[PDB]
C-alpha cells in the first residue's frame, strides 16, 4: 500500500465474552538470511556422536513463525483469570497477520556497519496449510514470540530431519525444497494474513479431583459383595486353613469390590531434590527409563501422565518424568536447581499412578499345599510398566503459561489416546508452519556471463510486526461445592520484585510454572 | 513409509527450552560429589530430549539368523517361541504385534 | 471534588495520549539466538500536534456602576514587552495572571 503507509496496527488484547476469550498478541520479529541462501546437509559424522544421537537431515535458509506457547498469548493476570474461574478449555480459531515489513541492508567497512532502507527488496512467505513439510513445531523448541510484549525476537532457522542409518540416508530418506511452493512475496507496503480453524479437540481440564478413584463407595454403609478375607484360622490357637469371606465395608475399604482401575504406567526412577540423599553415581542415562528405536536408545521424558510424588513426598521428583523449564540466567548446560523450575503433578494422584512406583503387584505361581510334597507359597511380583486395561481411568497431563500448546499427532495407522506427552491438543491438522525468508538480492555479477551459480549476495535482514489472534472456548465450573476452593494467587508480602514483571535492568522473568488444576470436581 | 523416525522428529538447529537432569555427579572429576546438574534439550543429544509421542506397542520374539550357523544348535522353535495361554492350551502368536523384522545392517 | 491546585476536577478527564518510536533491530546474527534483542537501529521521531478545545463562557450580567478591576498591560517605556520574546528569542512570561476580576455580589 506504499513506502509511507503502514500496512497493520498493534494489536495485542484480550477480550473475555461469556463462553469464550479472544487473545490478541503483537510482536517485532527480526528475520536475518540463514545459511547464505544455501540449503546444507547436515549429520551428526563431523560431531562424531554415539549411536543414539546419529541423526542425518537438512538446514533451510527458512525461518520460521512459533506461537506455541501459551504465554505468546496469556497474560499471567489472563493465565489466572482462566483456570481460577474455567473447568477446561480448547482453541476454536486462530488469525495470523505479518505486517510492515522492513528490509535493511548491512554493509561493513573498516569495522564500522551501515545500516541502510531496501525499499524494493522482498521476503517470501508461505502457510503449509497440506502439511507437506516435515512438522518441527510441537517439539517445545525455542524461538516462540516472547512473552512479554515489548520484546523484539529473532526468528529461528527451519531445519528437518529424515531417516538416517547412523550419520547416513537411506533411499527413502526426503529432501524438501521449500522454493518448491507457491510464496507471497512481500514489499515494504505489503501485508500477509492467515486465517485457520481448530479442529474439535476434547477440552483441557483445569480441575482436580475432589474425591480418588480407590475412595468412591460410600462410607457408612456395607456392600452386598463378599470377598475371601482369610485362608486361614481366626482364632490362632491352631493354624489351621480356612475359605472365610467378608462382606465389603467401611472399616476395609482397600478390599472393596471397585469398578476401575487407575491409569497406565510406566516407572521412572526416583531422584531427590535434596542431592545428598541421591546414590553417588551419574544413572542420568544408565539407571534411566528409555525406549529401543532401531537399535538406539532414547530417553521417554516424561512419557506417561502419572503423579510426581506420593503425599508428604515433595522432595522427590522422577528422574525423566517431569516438564522443567528453566530460569533467565540458567545456563544451556549443567546448569543447577536453583536455575531450573521443576513442575509438579500433584493434582492427578486421585486417578494417575506415582511415577517412581510400581503399578501393583501380581500373582506369579500357584499356591499350593504339601501333600507332591513340595509346598508352594503364593508369590507375588511388582509391576513396573502397564499398559492399557480396560476399566481403566486416567488424567492428562497439565499445560502450564510457559508450556506448549500443541502438537502434530503423527499420520500413522494407530495411535492410542494421541494426546502429546508434554502436554496440550493433539491435532490432526495443527497450525500449519508459516516459513518466511528474505529473497537473495545478487552483488554486482561480472561482465563475461559464468554460468556458476551466484555466491556473492547483498547482506540484508528483515523487521516486521507479527499478530496472532485466537478465541479459545471455555467450560464454566458448575460446582455445587460449599468450602472455598483453591486459588493462584499473587503473594501479599513486601518484596524487592513484583512476580511477572521486568526487574531495574529491564529483563522479564517469570518466577514460577502456572498450571491449571486449580478449582475441583468430583470424579 | 515414513521418511522421518519418530525420535527424530526435532528441529536439528534450534534448543529446546526444557530442562532434564543430565548429571547426579560433579562434571569435573577430580572430586567424586554428587549433584543435580540440568541440560538443555539441545540437537548435541537428541536422544534425552523431552519427546511427545511413544513407539507402538511390543511383545518380543525370538531371533532366528536366515544363516543357519548362527543359531543355536537345538529346536525351540515351540520351547523358545512367543505363545499365549487360552483355556489351558498353548498357541504360537504368529505374527502378532506389527514390529520391525529387524535393525539396520541386520 | 474540586483540584486542590485549582481546576477542573473530571471523573472522566482526556484521556493519556501515549506514543513510542517502534524498535528497529539492527543486524541479527547469522545463527539463531533466543536471547531477546538488545542491538536496536538508534531513531527518534519529529513531528506536529493539533488540540482544540470548545470552551463554553458565562457571560458578566452586572448592574455595577462604577467601572470594574481589568488586567491591563502597563503603558509605559519599557525595554521589552511583556509576554514576548527578548533578542535571543527566549519567550518569557512575567507574571501570573489570574482570573477573578469582575465581580458580582456575594
Amino acid at each position: 500500500d506504499g513506502v509511507g503507509n503502514a500496512s497493520g496496527n498493534w494489536h495485542c488484547d484480550s477480550t473475555w465474552l461469556g463462553d469464550r476469550v479472544i487473545t490478541t498478541s503483537t510482536r517485532t520479529w527480526a528475520l536475518p538470511t540463514y545459511n547464505n541462501h544455501l540449503y546444507k546437509q547436515i549429520s551428526s559424522a563431523s560431531t562424531g556422536a554415539s549411536n543414539d544421537n546419529h541423526y542425518f537431515g537438512y538446514s533451510t535458509p527458512w525461518g520460521y513463525f512459533d506461537f506455541n506457547r501459551f504465554h505468546c498469548h496469556f497474560s499471567p493476570r489472563d493465565w489466572q483469570r482462566l483456570i481460577n474461574n474455567n473447568w477446561g478449555f480448547r482453541p476454536k480459531r486462530l488469525n495470523f497477520k505479518l505486517f510492515n515489513i522492513q528490509v535493511k541492508e548491512v554493509t561493513t567497512n573498516d569495522g564500522v556497519t551501515t545500516i541502510a532502507n531496501n525499499l524494493t527488496s522482498t521476503v517470501q512467505v508461505f502457510s503449509d496449510s497440506e502439511y507437506q513439510l516435515p512438522y518441527v513445531l510441537g517439539s517445545a523448541h525455542q524461538g516462540c514470540l516472547p512473552p512479554f510484549p515489548a520484546d523484539v525476537f529473532m526468528i529461528p532457522q527451519y531445519g528437518y530431519l529424515t531417516l538416517n542409518n547412523g550419520s547416513q540416508a537411506v533411499g527413502r530418506s526426503s529432501f524438501y525444497c521449500l522454493e518448491y511452493f507457491p510464496s507471497q512475496m512481500l514489499r515494504t507496503g505489503n501485508n500477509f494474513t492467515f486465517s485457520y480453524t481448530f479442529e474439535e479437540v476434547p477440552f483441557h481440564s483445569s480441575y482436580a479431583h475432589s474425591q480418588s478413584l480407590d475412595r468412591l463407595m460410600n462410607p457408612l454403609i456395607d456392600q452386598y459383595l463378599y470377598y475371601l478375607n482369610r485362608t486361614q484360622n481366626q482364632s490362632g490357637s491352631a493354624q489351621n486353613k480356612d475359605l472365610l469371606f467378608s462382606r465389603g465395608s467401611p472399616a476395609g475399604m482397600s478390599v472393596q469390590p471397585k469398578n476401575w482401575l487407575p491409569g497406565p504406567c510406566y516407572r521412572q526412577q526416583r531422584v531427590s531434590k535434596t542431592k545428598t540423599d541421591n546414590n553417588n553415581s551419574n544413572f542420568t542415562w544408565t539407571g534411566a527409563s528409555k525406549y529401543n528405536l532401531n537399535g538406539r536408545e532414547s530417553i521417554i521424558n516424561p512419557g506417561t501422565a502419572m503423579a510426581s510424588h506420593k503425599d508428604d513426598e515433595d522432595k522427590f521428583f522422577p528422574m525423566s518424568g517431569v516438564m522443567i523449564f528453566g530460569k533467565e540466567s540458567a545456563g544451556a548446560s549443567n546448569t543447577a536447581l536453583d536455575n531450573v523450575m521443576i513442575t509438579d503433578e500433584e493434582e492427578i494422584k486421585a486417578t494417575n499412578p506415582v511415577a517412581t512406583e510400581r503399578f501393583g503387584t501380581v500373582a506369579v505361581n500357584f499356591q499350593s499345599s504339601s501333600t507332591v510334597p513340595f509346598k508352594t507359597d503364593p508369590a507375588t511380583g511388582d509391576v513396573h510398566a502397564m499398559g492399557a486395561l480396560p476399566g481403566m481411568v486416567w488424567q492428562d497431563r497439565d499445560v502450564y503459561l510457559q508450556g506448549p500448546i500443541w502438537a502434530k499427532i503423527p499420520h500413522t495407522d494407530g495411535h492410542f489416546h494421541p494426546s502429546p506427552l508434554m502436554g496440550g491438543f493433539g491435532l490432526k491438522n495443527p497450525p500449519p508452519q508459516i516459513l518466511i525468508k528474505n529473497t537473495p538480492v545478487p552483488a554486482n555479477p561480472p561482465a563475461e556471463f559464468s554460468a556458476t551459480k551466484f555466491a556473492s549476495f547483498i547482506t540484508q535482514y528483515s523487521t516486521g510486526q507479527v499478530s496472532v489472534e485466537i478465541e479459545w472456548e471455555l467450560q464454566k465450573e458448575n460446582s455445587k461445592r460449599w468450602n472455598p476452593e483453591v486459588q493462584y494467587t499473587s503473594n501479599y508480602a513486601k518484596s524487592a520484585n513484583v512476580d511477572f514483571t521486568v526487574d531495574n535492568n529491564g529483563l522479564y522473568t517469570e518466577p514460577r510454572p502456572i498450571g491449571t488444576r486449580y478449582l475441583t470436581r468430583p470424579l
